[PDB]
């Protein structure tokens, strides 16, 4: 498809490729104090989080149909979905065999560097990184499945149903592709492990909320934001 | 100081079940299975905290000088310290040892009677009574200490001098009392002193809980815990 096509351009372009990829601040060993944290540590975790929900944003911009939507429903399903696509990128690129955490700007972390900003949230990333590296989930498949989170009925649309519509497209897309490379099964087996990636948002919300309470440093506006609004009080 | 001293034991005793009122009935130190966390065990979790609420209220109204703080000044000390007076006092009350919980009803449960409702945060305060009893804490000492958590600064108050003198009051009587039993005239003090910053640490693990909670939302706070979830934090 030329959809398929357009997906999986974006998807590549939002992500860094082996060149792109950034060593100046990787260390495989430090030795840090858990449990604890300053305030380098939860500004660059705070930082990790913008610059994703950044490129997110220009990579919803590239998938079809989506900058024609209302800006209130772009901004409300990037929102919604932010945490949900941050961490699933994340795992997908990441090399949890390493320790290594590879985020969208190409910068690659080790697991105890982020060990102080992240807490346990971390560690239970790579898990999921490993458990979805597991069902070999290849490029055009992702690149779908990933706008399928974001482009999804979520409350307070103004138009569900252009994006209802937008979702159908993709899902077809999908479809289509796993069956032409064949040759509702890795599917199921894909959708058995969205419990974890619940939790894991939930743990990404727990965090925030703790950093929070820590106040070392303010989180930025939106990411702010998108705390406050996911939650149902 | 003196009669203070002996007023704040006097409120403290009086704040808790007697030796012979505690109750067992519903002890089991065997609990087959989890995994999750159902319904039942989040409801029995802000039962627990209720019920501490009234209590503390009436314990913290017969600590002299208290009622005549202004009402609004009242009222926020109660809230800002509901949480770590609960936490204090369940971890002096309770035996770690055995794994056993005692809360201010007289009510016995065991620890993993109350790990799923409580989550991590139970064994955190058990690491906390362990340790607050290695210190070997006498009545007076510790009915001087939980006052000391509510009469305290906090923002908003309309007369923290007050605050502060009353704080100073009950600081010197406690001073004074751990230089009458120790050795006159510190180590143990400053020992004792130093549980209130662990006190808020494991106050922040209870929001944090109340938060996991109330965003699973199986069950809703009750409004008053709620209320003070909310207002305690600071957005
Ligand atoms: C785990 C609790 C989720 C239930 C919360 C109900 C609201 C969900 C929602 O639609 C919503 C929104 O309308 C605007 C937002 O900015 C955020 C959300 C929350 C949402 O998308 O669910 C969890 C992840 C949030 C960050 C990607």
């Amino acid at each position: 498809a030329n959809l398929l096509t357009s997906l999986v351009r974006a998807h590549l372009d939002s992500g860094p490729s082996t060149a792109k990829l950034d060593y100046s601040k990787f260390q495989e060993l430090v030795l840090p104090h858990f449990g604890k944290e300053d305030a380098g540590d939860v500004q660059q975790f705070y930082d990790l989080l913008s610059g994703s929900l950044e490129v997110i944003r220009k990579w919803a911009e590239k998938i079809p149909g989506f900058a024609e939507l209302s800006p209130a429903d772009q901004d409300l399903l990037l929102e919604s979905a932010f945490l949900e696509l941050f961490i699933l990128r994340l795992a997908y690129r990441s090399k949890p065999g390493e320790g290594k955490l590879i985020f969208c700007s190409g910068l690659v972390l080790h697991r105890l560097q982020c060990a102080r900003g992240f807490g346990d949230w971390i560690d239970s990333i790579l898990a999921f990184s490993r458990s979805l590296h597991s069902l070999l989930v290849d490029v055009p498949a992702f690149a779908c499945l990933s706008a399928l989170v974001l482009i999804t009925d979520r409350h307070g649309l103004q138009e569900p149903r252009r994006v209802e519509e937008l979702q159908n497209r993709i899902a077809s897309c999908l479809k289509e592709h796993v069956a032409a490379v064949a040759g509702a099964s890795c599917l199921s087996r894909l959708l058995g492990k969205l419990p974890e990636l619940r939790t894991l948002c939930t743990q990404g919300l727990q965090r925030i909320f703790y950093l929070k309470l820590e106040d070392l440093v303010p989180p930025p506006p939106i990411i702010d934001k998108i705390f406050m609004d996911t939650l149902p009080f």
